[PDB]
């Protein structure tokens, strides 16, 4: 067991092992409270989050769960990983705080999106690494559910890493109006369509790529019929097969009220692009999700060839998430946590 101190920061008690040093906050959310600080052990700048009241409720206690079990998974160049995590208690009955360490992220996306000249060697490197990613997260059939450019960590040499994994978090006044948690968002998830699965995070891809080679916002929509109208207008209108698949009847009378459009040109859209883009961005940019290019199928797109290397695209360990139908009590989530806090095992 390392030796711990203590101190109040902006009204908080933070009690640590004595490797992290020069501690200050950087932010606080309803997640929990986060400080930069030096790693003594790695020589690391680092992130350090304690979680608010991580056991509150039986809901708190199984989202305490799910996030501690998806950080240790993570283990990709291109994907967020964990350093550490820890707590001061000596015993499970005693046990109340978390505290979770990664890297410290620099610049995202938006402060490079906003404020830089790309070329199109760029925008290949930076789409390469997110589809790299995906592929990794995909494989274990975990779902991100919120990739958005402010999710998106980018370093000087353009290196970049996916994080914040949509945890079931969002809340309806989040996505309501003229906002960019929405404009990413598949029109399945974002309108409660169908079942969704793992096709929603290429959607967020196009939007994206869409936004590096333009400089603009691809659906930019003032509230959820807006946008839906911005998507209709590029891709067209659904054809009888997709509209069989939405299975809110309303929602399929609600699609059957729109006149019928076609998919416009692509070339017309991004003039001056590089054809090979473009050709991708009709692969992701598809209303269909059953029809959608897969991460793993767009890694092999000619768009990549400087880039792609089969032999470095790695998939993930199996991720047993068989937790996600079990019905525990609060002490139950705690016990499991606590186990999962004793059992880690720093990387290299
Ligand atoms: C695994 C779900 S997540 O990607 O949403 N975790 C967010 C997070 C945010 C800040 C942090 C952190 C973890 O550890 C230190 O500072
Ligand atoms: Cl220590
Ligand atoms: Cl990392
Ligand atoms: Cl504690
Ligand atoms: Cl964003
Ligand atoms: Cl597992
Ligand atoms: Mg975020």
């Amino acid at each position: 067991r390392p030796t711990f101190y203590r101190q109040e920061l902006n009204k908080t008690i933070w009690e640590v092992p004595e490797r992290y040093q020069n501690l200050s906050p950087v932010g606080s959310g309803a997640y929990g409270s986060v400080c930069a600080a030096f790693d003594t052990k790695t020589g690391h700048r680092v992130a350090v989050k304690k979680l608010s009241r991580p056991f509150q409720s039986i809901i708190h206690a199984k989202r305490t769960y799910r996030e501690l079990r998806l950080l240790k998974h993570m283990k990709h160049e291109n994907v967020i990983g964990l350093l550490d995590v820890f707590t001061p208690a000596r015993s499970l009955e005693e046990f109340n705080d978390v505290y979770l360490v990664t890297h410290l992220m620099g610049a995202d996306l938006n402060n490079i999106v906003k404020c830089q000249k790309l070329t199109d060697d760029h925008v290949q490197f930076l789409i390469y690494q997110i589809l790299r990613g995906l592929k990794y997260i995909h494989s274990a059939d975990i779902i991100h559910r919120d990739l958005k450019p402010s999710n998106l960590a980018v370093n000087e040499d353009c290196e970049l890493k996916i994080l914040d994994f949509g945890l079931a978090r969002h809340t309806d006044d989040e996505m309501t109006g003229y906002v960019a948690t929405r404009w990413y968002r598949a029109p399945e998830i974002m309108l409660n369509w169908m079942h969704y699965n793992q096709t929603v995070d290429i959607w967020s891809v196009g939007c994206i790529m869409a936004e590096l080679l333009t400089g603009r916002t691809l659906f930019p929509g003032t509230d959820h019929i807006d946008q839906l109208k911005l998507i209709l207008r590029l891709v067209g209108t659904p054809g009888a097969e997709l509209l069989k698949k939405i299975s809110s009847e309303s929602a399929r009378n609600y699609i059957q009220s729109l006149a019928q459009m076609p998919k416009m040109n692509f070339a017309n859209v991004f003039i001056g692009a590089n054809p090979l883009a473009v050709d991708l961005l009709e692969k992701m940019l598809v209303l269909d999700s059953d029809k959608r290019i897969t991460a793993a199928q767009a890694l092999a797109h000619a768009y990549f060839a400087q880039y792609h290397d089969p032999d470095d695209e790695p998939v993930a360990d199996p991720y047993d998430q068989s937790f996600e139908s079990r019905d525990l009590l609060i002490d139950e989530w705690k016990s499991l946590t606590y186990d999962e806090v004793i059992s880690f095992v720093p990387p290299p």
